[PDB]
């Protein structure tokens, strides 16, 4: 799975198993993702592309296709509770 591979290589440092070791209240599990509206590929992809706060932008680091793939992976994992 490309999305999983991208996640392992670029996201798992902070978000292993859907957590967030940096910002406790902003993890990738169902509750926080739903509360914050990260419930579509597009919502997730927008964040990954642009960054926010202490999370880097990935729009000049990952391709559009890679961003879509990792965003779909995160969506599916979050909706099903990692
Ligand atoms: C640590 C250096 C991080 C890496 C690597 C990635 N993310 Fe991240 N993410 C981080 C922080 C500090 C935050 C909070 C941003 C804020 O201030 O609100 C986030 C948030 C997310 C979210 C939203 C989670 C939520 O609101 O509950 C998503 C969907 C997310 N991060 C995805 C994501 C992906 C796919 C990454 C790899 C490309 C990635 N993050 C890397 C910190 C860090
Ligand atoms: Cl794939
Ligand atoms: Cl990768
Ligand atoms: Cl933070
Ligand atoms: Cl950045
Ligand atoms: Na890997
Ligand atoms: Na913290
Ligand atoms: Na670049
Ligand atoms: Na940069």
């Amino acid at each position: 799975d490309q999305g999983a591979q991208i996640f392992e290589a670029h996201c798992a440092g902070c978000h292993l198993n859907g957590g967030n070791i940096v910002r406790r209240g902003k993890n990738l599990k169902k509750r926080a993702m739903a509360k914050n509206g990260y419930t579509s590929v597009e919502a997730i992809a927008n964040l990954v592309t642009q960054g926010k706060g202490n999370m880097s932008a990935y729009g000049d680091k990952l391709s559009s296709e890679e961003i879509q793939a990792v965003s779909q992976y995160v969506l599916q994992q979050s909706q099903t509770d990692w």
